[PDB]
């Protein structure tokens, strides 16, 4: 048994005077699915995660962008299933040789635990 997960690639949302937007749809097996988004305003700036996932076990979940320096650690899922994500980290970022833009956002289905 290996390990299921839930996942979607990071795609550009939009873009500005240096300010970048991202939206990653996170689609699993089951019900599990759920929208998150990325956002920074300066490049090597700090980046907000934020959104919500649906249709996890309760408990911790893995959590992390498939790649190096792409750990977010862990999200809770409550009773209803349901995960909110509101994260701000400087080791992300939007831009650069390691823009986490175009890679995948994956998080485990398996209770963390």
């Amino acid at each position: 048994a290996g390990s299921r997960l839930a996942s979607g690639v990071i795609g550009i949302a939009q873009a500005g005077a240096g300010a970048t937007k991202a939206v990653a749809v996170l689609k699993g097996d089951g019900p599990v699915q759920g929208i998150i988004n990325f956002e920074q305003k300066e490049s090597n700036g700090p980046v907000k995660v934020w959104g919500s996932i649906k249709g996890l076990t309760e408990g911790l979940h893995g959590f992390h962008v498939h790649g190096a320096g792409g750990d977010l650690g862990n999200v809770t899922a409550d009773k209803d299933g349901v995960a909110d994500v509101s994260i701000e980290d400087s080791v992300i970022s939007l831009s650069g040789d390691h823009s986490i833009i175009g890679r995948t956002l994956v998080v485990h289905e398996k209770a963390g635990a």
